[PDB]
């Protein structure tokens, strides 16, 4: 019905993504009923991204999206429970 | 250009919704551009929502959209910084 261990853990993702220099979180969405976080995010260079995916996978499931330069480079990311 | 604040704050937004009984976070979504939160949430009754929006009121400026009965009520609310 509705994922609340992802409502909990989500909360430590601002203070998360925060550690990570020049990246900047552009919008991030949960969805209860699949139990997902995406979140897309910009940075200058690829670097940050991996900083993130790396971060992240210590307590979610994450998967990164494709990473397009613009001179911004722009992905994303969703993250599932573990 | 991404607001940061609202993201900080944000964090806090899982631990005070969980204060409200018979209140299920169905989505929630971040917009840095617009640095605003939007929530979808569903009740057996409309006085969660009541409960929510004071609670939300004290640290953000809040809005409540429409309150549909389905026996599940609906609604959603939009924050923004204040």
């Amino acid at each position: 019905s509705t994922d609340v261990a992802m409502l909990s853990w989500l909360a430590a993702l601002p203070a998360t993504l925060g550690q990570v220099k020049d990246l900047e979180i552009t919008s991030f969405k949960y969805d209860g009923q699949r139990g997902e976080v995406r979140i897309h995010a910009r940075s200058s260079d690829f670097q940050p991204f991996e900083q993130a995916r790396v971060k992240l996978a210590e307590k979610f499931n994450v998967e990164q999206g494709q990473l397009n330069r613009s001179n911004v480079v722009m992905g994303s990311f969703v993250l599932k429970r573990q």
